[PDB]
DNA sequence: GTTGGATGGTAGC
DNA sequence: ACGCTACCATCCAACC
């Protein structure tokens, strides 16, 4: 079995580069007026030539200018980003009719029944890498292995306008070579769990018995990881599905007033609802941010579908609850609909 | 105590 | 990403 996995490079700021040549060289950062930073926003991506000098996603906008003082800072335009990239799946999809959109900017391939071993995989790869360049002018990263998760690890090695094959044998090293942290699905919170406890390799897991490891990192992650040091891991390249669908907004100021919160609450509704488009969802989730930034949330689940006049008077509800039951201020407050007929 | 789904949260991306 | 998925501990209703 093989799969490749296609990421797109530095995509939004590509995408921007495309819209406009002129940026070409320059270096060009997306903005977005992101969580901690509502002074000057964060940003999104940059291309290589102000991430050449350190201008990564999620440094704040404030920390870049004291770095590239003149380059280009761009509002992020996602309804542009998620054309081109619908665009770009569909040129995926002429490949292998299985993938699995993994993001706005990732994609898995099953690729086994195109090509027969790992020579004719790479040159797939560079028909790909030509193709996209060739109709969307946009330089990807193709990461090719036996696996999803490998073939994940591949293009990270390889970015940007990279391609990369791990064969069976690199596979087999990396389980011994690779820091546990660069494998997907393992962050900085899970893998200070591992290296605490000993686990900086794949091959480590192997030793510690289930039970410890299961009380400290979850069943899920546990079989996961267990799965690809045992070099079992064998996961199909499925459709993913939307599954909810919501949307957050700051208040001008903190409150625990319902009046005055409500406002924005019923523009969460809307705005989710709208989006919706067609389908009925079973679940009404309600978050509040609050001034501290802490995360809280109320829901219910209907044995039937929410009219929108159920989302408003469901939504104040859940907001009281929340009100009740936290006695922090409210910053941020939200909606998210799921469980869709 | 078990089973299925629901809840409010964590973690990663 | 102020958007989303998967997961998890816990809760809940109902129970031969
Ligand atoms: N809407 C939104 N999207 C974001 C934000 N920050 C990052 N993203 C998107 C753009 C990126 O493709 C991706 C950031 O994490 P990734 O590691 O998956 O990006 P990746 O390394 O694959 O390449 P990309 O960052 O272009 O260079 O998510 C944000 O604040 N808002
Ligand atoms: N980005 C984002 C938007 C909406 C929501 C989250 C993130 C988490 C959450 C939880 C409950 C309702 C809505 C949201
Ligand atoms: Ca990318
Ligand atoms: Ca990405
Ligand atoms: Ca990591």
């Amino acid at each position: 079995g093989i799969v490749l996995f296609v990421d797109f490079d530095y995509f939004y700021a590509q995408v921007e580069e495309v819209l406009n040549p002129s940026l070409k060289g320059k270096p060009v950062v997306v903005c977005v007026f992101s969580g901690r930073f509502e002074d000057s926003g964060a940003v999104a991506t940059a291309n290589y030539e102000a991430r050449k000098f350190g201008v990564k996603a999620g440094i704040p906008i404030v920390e870049a200018k004291k770095i590239l003082p003149n380059a280009v800072y761009l509002p992020m335009r996602k309804e542009v980003y998620q054309q081109v990239s619908s665009r770009i799946m569909n040129l995926l999809r002429e490949y292998s009719e299985k993938i699995e959109i993994a993001s706005i900017d990732e994609a898995y391939l099953d690729i086994s029944d195109k090509v027969r071993d790992y020579r004719e995989a790479y040159n797939l790869g560079l028909e790909i890498k030509n193709k996209i360049l060739e109709k969307e002018k946009i330089t990807v990263t193709v990461g090719i292995s036996k696996n999803k998760v490998f073939a994940k690890i591949a293009a990270d090695m390889a970015k940007p306008n990279g391609i990369k094959v791990i064969d069976d044998e690199e596979v087999k090293r990396l389980i011994r070579e690779l820091d546990i942290a660069d494998v997907p699905g393992i962050g900085n919170i899970t893998a200070e769990k591992l290296k605490k406890l000993g686990i900086n390799k794949l091959v480590d897991t192997l030793s510690i018995e289930f039970d410890k490891l299961k009380g400290m990192i979850g069943e899920a992650k546990a079989k996961y990881l267990i799965s690809l040091a045992r070099d079992e891991y064998n996961e199909p390249i499925r459709t993913r599905v939307r599954k909810s669908i919501g949307r957050i907004v700051t208040m001008k100021r903190n409150s625990r007033n319902l009046e005055e919160i409500k406002p924005y609450l019923f523009r969460a509704i809307e705005e989710s609802y709208y989006k919706l488009d067609k389908r009925i969802p079973k679940a009404i989730h309600v978050v509040a941010v609050t001034e501290d930034l802490d995360i809280v949330s109320r829901g219910r689940t209907f044995p039937h579908g929410i009219s929108k006049e159920t989302a408003y008077s469901e939504s104040v509800k859940l907001l009281q609850k929340i009100l009740e039951e936290d006695e922090r201020k409210i910053r941020r407050i939200g909606v998210r609909f799921s469980k869709f007929i």
